[PDB]
């Protein structure tokens, strides 16, 4: 097993969340299934994938993180902030020799950039 | 952004789920926080991480997948089966030139191995 590849993310609004993940996070189009209301988006070419799945009821917070380089922590924080996203951190994770940034998607999920 | 690094997984029983993720999936010990009832486990050295978080109420199914090599699909299916885990697939994902195996963790989450 080589790492984490994909996560399914429950979203309140497929279009608004697709806009966030593609325009703000820069993920690339994959497969938009307007029938099931799912959108499969690619992370870093073919390195990862998020599957946005529309669900209008029963909200529950999710947490997941994306890998970034330590040297890119401040640029990424600034880029998110410029696009209107509030960013917490950097937070040092001494026990794992890591640095994290924390921010929300449009659904209030707890997203993170982690540098190792 | 280089890929997906970590997912938080809600579990009914921290010990039973920790046993599954370490003994069956082979993830390595990281940080066991018996206070918050969380266990941070490493995937493929430092390539990824799962954070098991005990929650005894409000079950909701999660979906996530781990990256594997295409040539390892049958060995991994067999290995899981040998450890008592029922495996579905391989399923060809033609649109993304991928192959998937599907199986459950002890919480009934929808886990997957994806080969690209």
């Amino acid at each position: 097993i080589k790492g984490l590849f994909e996560v399914a993310v429950k979203v309140k609004n497929l279009e608004k969340s697709s806009q966030f993940y593609t325009e703000i996070l820069g993920f690339e189009a994959g497969l938009l299934d307007s029938a099931r209301r799912w959108n499969f988006l690619w992370v870093s070419g073919r390195a990862g994938m998020v599957v946005l799945q529309e669900e209008k009821e029963n909200w529950q917070q999710q947490h997941f993180s994306f890998r970034v380089e330590k040297s890119e922590i401040e640029p990424l924080k600034k880029a998110l902030e410029s696009k209107g996203v509030s960013v917490h951190g950097p937070v040092n994770q001494e026990w794992m020799q890591a640095v994290s940034l924390y921010f929300a998607d449009p659904n209030g999920h707890a997203l993170e950039f982690t540098a190792l």
